């Protein structure tokens, strides 16, 4: 179907040999990293913490990722959450509201002590992602009634509950209730074909915050922030080559559909390019979604062999090697070469020196000369280790010296460097093919430029473009020289060298050959900067520095894998193109997963950079607090495929506290739909009474009121309560301020008892501040528990500083069998732990004021709107009708 | 950890003394308790490694 895939003359038609894809080399690649280390550690002495390499699935991880593209952050209910309950008193004429946001806060994470600073952090990321959890909704379809020509809002979708307050009122309150319970109208509700219903509600504060946000993202987020998207995969599909349809995207929008777009296309490469450890992880996860499935093909067997009239045949130079197979181990030491040519820096190769094999002496001579003009130790990159260079010289050194015709002559040089004579008749210098990693000059890249600039990409980071040995992939089909002039500068000096070291007919098999060996580099280039096109190759400030870094020797934080190829798989590589047929199966559901992936990982920096900060605002808590204690509480609570995307290399056993620290503090976000609101869940929790955990707890010796009764129903109307609910701090005089290290060394030396007693005596206060506290609300009738009465904010086990305390809300309840001096007892009932709080959670108010509480605005759709979703319509090979100017 | 720096437990230090603590009294006990929150843990190096 390509016009670079059309053959017509019968030269580069040849067998299939085998096969390789996609999810086939990155398996295979991760197993062969693993098997290198567990080798090695199995054969010397070593000392570490014992952890097992496994190889995971690496296909079944990214059907994963993108069915991570299929929630829903948000929700979509009819009647809002209740936010407000009553509670009826014995009186008649006020009641207590009760806020009961405040009440599921408190039942939410674990109580807070001061030894586990695990525990503590886990406590701050459940609670904050149970904000995010409540304050999503879009009030799809409520219950509306008619009143005097007006359509009311129904009191269902009304944050109160008062059903229980009606009977207990007389008559001249159930019109008022029922009259301020019709004033919540909707908003210019008489006219139609209006697609939104617009009230008065009543919710908490943090969980109102969430929602105006979910709003305000569809506000904004529409048809324009799709059609970018899309615009910017016409610019990859571009690149890459894809085949479109005739159909197309009209941006039509019906009148009856919302939509809703969580994933922005534009994916910024610097977040996935930060996380620690991860050159090899990214690696794997490159070719498992970009490669393509192809095919190798032997050249044409008429090359090396002409046959004159029956018997009258010619003979090839390397025949016995041509007339070989490879075995189980040396097939895939031919992958280790391909997938070293296809990645440049990254891969490097070795030796592997084993005595298992018996080969010819011939077959490493010959494998010299073949890797001279393969591989690529240029000024650029390196295809092979510093030592591979020197073992690829000697090979060659043996293989011009070993002569089996007439010798021609030779005069070595002064020092004993290998490939250092001048041989043959016309004395050429053979100097230059000796290694040398800063010009490049006996490999590829001689004279050669072989990675170029052009027209910006649609990835930023990955401008390159890779030309092994000078062959643009436009050559393919409109060609530059004849058919004799397709050559390169060090093939060529391979070739005039060859025929002065007497090889006249080695030399002969080389040149009927490069008009092949060039057209599979013609194939590997459009491979590397046509198809490995992705978020996971690698960006140019790290790739131009691999070499110089090889050279001195220095730490680097993308060091090359180096894997190992046999001998004679120098020779089986020369042997095969890899022809590709079919591009990858997941070639265009690729930006969708990088764009999740890179989504995740900046909801789980945000939720560091948060609580990395919790050591310094209260550093008598966190005592025991290293870093790497709310890394796990992030990763805990984290998507299950993401993490398993980051430990492909097993990255998360070696990695230090200076490393997971410098993470967090890099910029790099990705904005989406959940990271837009898991910030205004932070913001709004800064407070730290949003969590209901404090830290101002006083304690004060009070006594239980107990009010002598007169009128039954004079002192029922009062509805009188008791609580320690303090509505005020005290004053800054008459308090003492001890802090956790002066309580705990006064309490080892056994003089805090008897300091407590005194300021207790003299009827003061003492505030225990410093650490944090789990505060829970409670409700009593009767006498409470004596646990919940002398409960004191300190105990012992030589002491516990944070121990959980409770507020308790006493209502009294008489009849009409009391005696008016009953409760009067002769020794008191003392409470000491007192809470001040600074939020309204129960107030006791009057039933004038019961419909003062609706004071936030709601809107909501009709029945006829529509929510559909968009954002699983991000697929890559689509286009629209009028392109992005 | 303390406070924020590595502190090298009492068992890396090559003294014994856990049948001395029993007959500690009280003000010679918190003595020896902070004495061993100044074993700090420096960070050195030795041909770039940690």
């Amino acid at each position: 179907q390509r016009p670079e895939r059309i053959k017509t003359t019968p030269y580069l038609e040849g067998d299939v040999l085998s096969s390789d894809s996609g999810p086939l080399l990155s398996v295979f690649a991760l197993q062969e990293i693993m098997q290198k280390v567990r080798q090695v550690q199995a054969d010397y002495m070593t000392a570490t913490r014992e952890v097992d390499f496994t190889v995971p699935d690496v296909q079944k991880i990214l059907d994963d990722i993108k069915a991570l593209a299929a929630e829903q952050v948000y929700k979509i209910v009819k009647v809002p959450s209740i936010s407000f309950r009553h509670i009826v008193m014995q009186s008649r004429d006020r009641v207590l509201r009760v806020d009961t946001y405040y009440e599921e806060m408190s039942q939410v994470g674990d109580v807070i002590t001061e030894d586990e600073p695990e525990k503590f952090y886990s406590t701050i990321i459940k609670k904050v992602r149970f904000i995010r959890g409540k304050g999503s909704f879009i009030l799809h379809d409520i219950p509306t009634r008619d009143h005097r020509g007006m359509e009311v809002a129904e009191p269902e979708v009304l944050g109160v509950e008062f059903k229980n307050v009606l009977p207990v009122l007389t008559a001249e309150h159930r019109a008022m209730i029922q009259n301020a319970l019709d004033g919540s109208i909707i908003e210019n509700g008489n006219v139609a074909t209006r697609d939104v219903d617009v009230f008065i509600g009543a919710c908490s504060e943090p969980v109102y915050r969430i929602y105006n946000r979910l709003q305000g993202y569809i506000e904004a987020v529409q048809l324009q922030e799709l059609r970018n998207s899309i615009g910017w995969l016409e610019r990859l599909g571009h690149r890459k080559r894809i085949t479109y349809s005739q159909e197309v995207l009209t941006d039509f929008r019906r009148q009856d559909t919302i939509w809703v777009l969580a994933l922005q296309l534009p994916v910024n490469p610097q977040v996935v390019w930060d996380v620690p450890r991860s050159s090899i992880a990214n690696l794997i996860m490159n070719i498992a979604t970009c490669l393509p499935t192809g095919e190798y093909i032997a050249p044409n067997p008429r090359i090396s062999s002409i046959t004159l009239t029956q018997r009258i045949t010619t003979t090839g130079p390397f025949a016995i090697l041509t007339g070989s197979t490879p075995t189980a181990q040396q097939l895939n030491d031919v992958r280790k070469i391909y997938l070293a040519l296809m990645f440049p820096g990254q891969i490097i190769l070795d030796l592997k020196i084993d005595p298992g094999e018996r080969m010819d002496p011939a077959v490493r001579m010959v494998a010299g000369v073949v890797g001279h003009l393969l591989f690529t130790a240029g000024g650029r990159f390196t295809n092979l280790t510093q030592n591979m260079a020197r073992q690829l010289d000697i090979a060659l050194n043996d293989y011009l010296l070993y002569m089996y015709n007439t010798r021609v002559q030779v005069n070595y040089g002064p020092t004993g460097e290998p490939l250092d004579f001048q041989i043959g008749r016309n004395q050429y210098d053979c100097n230059v093919f000796r290694a040398d990693f800063a010009t490049g000059t006996g490999y590829n890249g001689w004279a050669t430029i072989d990675v170029e600039y052009r027209e910006p990409a649609p990835y930023v980071h990955a401008q390159r473009y890779i030309r092994y040995c000078g062959i643009d992939s436009r050559e393919l089909i409109n060609p530059t020289t004849y058919g004799i002039g397709m050559t390169y500068h060090c093939y060529n000096e391979m070739l005039r060298m060859l025929v002065a070291a007497g090889k006249d007919s080695e030399a002969a098999y080389f040149r009927s050959m490069l008009p092949f060996h060039m057209v599979r580099f013609a194939r590997i280039n459009q491979i590397i900067n046509e198809d490995l096109h992705s978020v996971f190759s690698l960006p140019d400030d790290m790739f131009n520095a691999l070499l110089p870094d090889l050279i001195a020797g220095a730490h680097q934080n993308a060091d090359p894998v180096v894997l190992d190829v046999s001998w004679i798989s120098l020779w089986f590589a020369f042997n095969r193109s890899f022809e590709p047929t079919h591009r990858n199966e997941m070639l265009e559901v690729a930006p969708l997963i990088e764009s999740v992936y890179a989504s995740e990982l900046s909801v789980m920096k945000v939720d560091m950079r948060h609580l990395s900060l919790m050591q310094r605002r209260f550093p008598d808590v966190l005592i025991q607090a290293r870093p790497s204690h709310f890394w796990k509480a992030v990763l805990n609570d984290s998507p299950e495929a993401v993490k398993a995307v980051m430990n492909l290399s097993h990255s998360h056993n070696f990695i230090n506290i200076r490393d997971m620290m410098r993470w967090v503090m890099l910029p790099s976000l990705q904005p989406s739909l959940k990271l837009a609101l898991e910030e205004e869940a932070w913001a709004a929790a800064n407070d730290f009474e949003d969590l209901m955990l404090t830290d101002q707890v006083y304690m004060h010796r009070d006594m239980l009121p107990e009010p002598r009764l007169d009128d039954i129903e004079r002192f029922r109307q009062e509805g009188f309560y008791y609580t320690n609910m303090l509505e005020a701090p005290p004053e800054i005089d008459r308090v003492v301020q001890y802090t956790y290290e002066i309580a705990r060394l006064q309490a080892n030396m056994g003089q805090f008892r008897a300091a407590l007693r005194r300021i207790m005596d003299d009827d003061d206060w003492v505030r225990f501040g410093g650490v944090l506290r789990t505060v829970r609300v409670k409700f009593y009738d009767a006498r409470p528990p004596d646990d919940v009465l002398q409960g004191l904010p300190f105990s012992y086990d030589t002491i516990k500083y944070a121990t959980e305390t409770t507020i308790f809300y006493l209502i009294y309840n008489v009849e009409f069998s009391n005696t008016p001096d009953s409760l009067v007892l002769i020794n008191p009932t003392y409470t000491m732990t007192k809470v001040f709080i600074n939020k309204r959670i129960v107030e006791r108010v009057r039933v004038g004021q019961i419909l003062a509480v609706l004071n936030r605005r709601f809107v909501a759709y009709k029945g006829k709107m529509r929510i559909m979703d968009i954002t699983q319509s991000l697929k890559m090979g689509t286009k629209l009708a009028a392109p992005t100017v």
